């Protein structure tokens, strides 16, 4: 069949393009008939890697997001509402899966790591990335592969709050570009799970609490975390780690009437924006990300105390009438 | 990819007290067992900076003596399985511990330190429970002396597995104070505090041995060079602009504690160093 | 008492060169063997300099691809066993070398190493006859290409059998320059050269990733920061006097050849320097 | 596995690109117990066949270099120094082989051929190239063969010499490129080794004597040949077949400071250069070169004697002190 030219058995050939296909990853649950807990494993898509000539990490995102707790709401997609019936995780597969929508042409570098503390912080350059334990090295066009070292330790999810995330996470999750032309898309890397799901809770709920301190830093959590929640002296600061519909409630305390600038992927829903100039004031809006980066800010005087909730949400009202 | 190392390094010289004196009669559970303690381990540093996980096998304490068979006084090592319990108040507390070893100052001494197996992490990114990370606490405690002088010189048994590697730390390191302030940023390891005071700096040794020592300042005023205790200055180089600020390169060599040095200066108003165990090294012009 | 390590470094970006070229086209065996080459091993840095002996059971170049099926040239990775011959000059003697491998750029590549288990020597003390010493030397050679860029990330497959614990080995590079002249001392190891011209400094990039710089200089005449290459600043501060001398601290981030800095100054009498691989770290005041 | 798309068996796929992998050719000698002597088979490199729109061979050189003899320091870069402690050879494999650093979208001609005559002269056209007996024609960028027609005479090499080349030489070796777009590089070529070394002698000296005639052209050669040594009326030329690291001795008549330039691939090493103006003079020079063209030439004026040795030398001194 194949014909290929100017090749005698035993020699290279580097195509045009390579591709590979993707199918319906439709869950399998099992039984461990245990504590009456349950198994499941699936397969959850995680982010399309742009490329770099720089020097970037999950998106120049920043603040190990990243982490393999099941939920990292921010990580997995759909294991977001089970281990949500439970209170211990245990993996025993996890792989990067790279497969690639550019072309053998592109000119770059991708690469997917593993750090042991979910705390340590991001990679600087070069250098550094390169010498992690579970690291992988891929010209972008390249089809690739990282499997993940798992213990089968008792591990904590974030129900509760936990300052540590080092003693309770099983990981750090990384993708790194450097050395491109271009920040556009190259490739798409997706999950291979399995999760051991134990003394199954009462449901907790996935809702967002962030507090900005008065003239503050930082108040509260109570997470997951899809958004951080920064002031300036005048202005707010809604930054996106998260895609979605969401659902936004608050106010803050300013004087002076809201402007709702934002940036980015954002499709935005319902902005409802009550003041009371002199005082503080409230937004209710309801907006939809499908990037990062997507920002936020509404544009304001004397932010003196930040609080917001956010709790994903469909294309639901959030308006008066 | 997985290191085993089993290496002695020294670690303090004991000093007298009448009164009652821990690990130097200083405090904040300086001496943690995690090997990162840049404070502890001077040698283990920079080698587990390299690594994720840690897990020993063996730690001795090991006690030899240079005074003289005619001192009078107490001197002894204990280990405290939690590395944040506080330090002991009296004489009747320090006894009490299950690992502890009660010997003159003259007479020479032992202690053998019960290591577990489990994997326990490095100080990389930070973790407030220090005693769910950390292996122990060590004591060295000394009472009922007639003088603060030295008897003692202890060192360090080691044998450790050094597991997932990726990015060596920062053996390094970098430390900020705020123009008018306290505190900026910090990479560490820790061997350093820099404080100010309204004129003039404090650069506060943790640490033992020849470092250097690389930085200048916010002031207005001509640099001298003081320092108090074990030291031996090495390099003392000192550009200044009087009006502004300044730089200070120096090399110098602790072995004790208490070392001090600090800068004599006024208006401190912002103050920045790097400090990253070096030699006998230059860091002076010709 | 000894150690054994297995981990994975990173090595240099092969850039294309339709002439015929070594090394960067720099000359000297850099590539050396032995760990460390500081400018070859950028993490056994530190762990080879707590020992005195070496052996290798493993060593492996890996090379994976930056450019694209139609970039046009020659990559080739070779093994000298004297660590002191001289450079590949042409195609045919780099051909004929028995260790050798030779890949189109773009696909992917490899090497094993031919290791014996003799008892070789760290560069602590200094040894003229680098090959008795050296286990082997490698190289890594393009020719052909039609541009001067990138094509190759190598890297280096490690397993090595540190023996008798040393007492640390700087890692602070320290570099002098006389004050008209040429050069005063060394401590290395090398990642840097600093050379002056009449005016004017030259530092002179061997080594790749986030450094620390410091020192300062005699001059008279305000600090202009140039650089030139794979470069990415991080802090330049810059403290000066004029009439006198200066210094500088700055913290840049290198991840090429050529990586080229200068400071640009006048009447450059005496040049000191100290270098000492570091992170995204501070390196100015506030 | 491979997929590759708008195929149906039997059919031709023209890729990309194409490369073979080249590794360690390490010797072997074999022991024909015979007089006592000696045989050898390695793989030595040859060139890199640069493009040539026009009409090019070995390099647009001339002298047919390329010669089969071993040695030919021109052509083998290693069985220079064996068949060197010996005086007759006999080949009984030599093969060319073409491998392809350029991509499937260069456009060109290589092509190697075989004279039986080590000296009729050179292919002048496209019709010529191809009424060889012995040649192959392939674009550049897809991979190629060809094993040569190997007598077992008795043969000798050249350590006293011989105008009769032909006589003596087992063949001449072509390469020859047209059509091209630009003389950039699309090949590098090797050499399949096998011969069969006889009456072993003291071993001989490799070198180079070479003198020009006082207004003249020509006057002895000892050779090899790595270079030749032309006057103009003013002026010398040394015009390089061989690469790398040599050592010149020698001077000249003249009379007339000598300026010392050069041309192409080269990095000059030592450079002394006595003269006496009035009179000739002398130059010692340490050179390196790794191209062709590599030229240089000398200065000077009244070129009316050309004296020089030449005989590959390191990175060695070559001026006082
Ligand atoms: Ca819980
Ligand atoms: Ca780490
Ligand atoms: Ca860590
Ligand atoms: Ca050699
Ligand atoms: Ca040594
Ligand atoms: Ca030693
Ligand atoms: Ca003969």
């Amino acid at each position: 069949i194949i014909t290929h030219v100017g090749g005698v058995g035993g020699s290279i050939m580097a195509p045009v393009a390579v591709s590979r296909q993707l199918v319906g990853s439709k869950p399998k649950f099992t039984g461990r008939t245990s504590g009456g807990v349950t198994v499941t494993s699936h397969r959850e898509y995680l982010t399309q890697v742009n490329n770099s000539s720089g020097f970037v990490v999950n998106g120049g995102i920043v603040g190990n997001s990243l982490q393999l707790n099941p939920s990292n709401g921010t990580l997995f997609s759909w294991l977001p509402a089970l281990a949500s019936n439970f209170d211990q995780y245990s993996f025993n597969s996890v792989v990067l899966d790279y497969v690639p929508l550019c072309g053998t042409t592109e000119v770059g570098r991708v690469a997917l790591y593993f750090d042991k503390d979910s705390q340590d912080p991001e990679p600087a350059d070069r250098v550094e990335l390169a010498n992690f334990g579970v690291l992988k090295e891929t010209a972008p066009w390249a089809e690739a592969m990282l499997r993940i070292p798992t213990d089968k330790v008792k591990r904590y999810c974030n129900d509760s709050a936990t300052v540590d995330q080092k003693l309770i996470d099983l990981g750090q999750l990384g993708i790194a570009t450097y050395g491109g032309a271009g920040a556009d898309a190259v490739g798409e890397l997706f999950l291979a799970r399995s999760v051991t799901l134990y003394f199954p809770q009462p449901t907790n709920t996935l809702l967002s609490s962030k507090r900005l301190d008065l003239t503050g830093s930082l108040a509260d959590a109570t997470g997951p975390g899809y958004l951080v929640l920064t002031r300036t002296p005048t202005v707010l600061t809604h930054t996106f780690r998260a895609t979605g519909t969401f659902n936004l409630s608050g106010g803050l305390r300013c004087l002076t009437s809201l402007t709702l600038g934002a940036t980015g992927a954002v499709v935005i829903n319902d902005i409802l924006a009550i003041d009371n100039v002199g005082t503080a004031s409230d937004y209710f809006l309801n907006c939809t990300v499908s990037s990062l980066p997507a920002t936020v800010t509404f544009t304001v005087s004397g932010v003196a105390a930040g609080i917001l909730l956010v709790g994903r949400a469909r294309a639901n009202v959030v308006n008066l009438l």
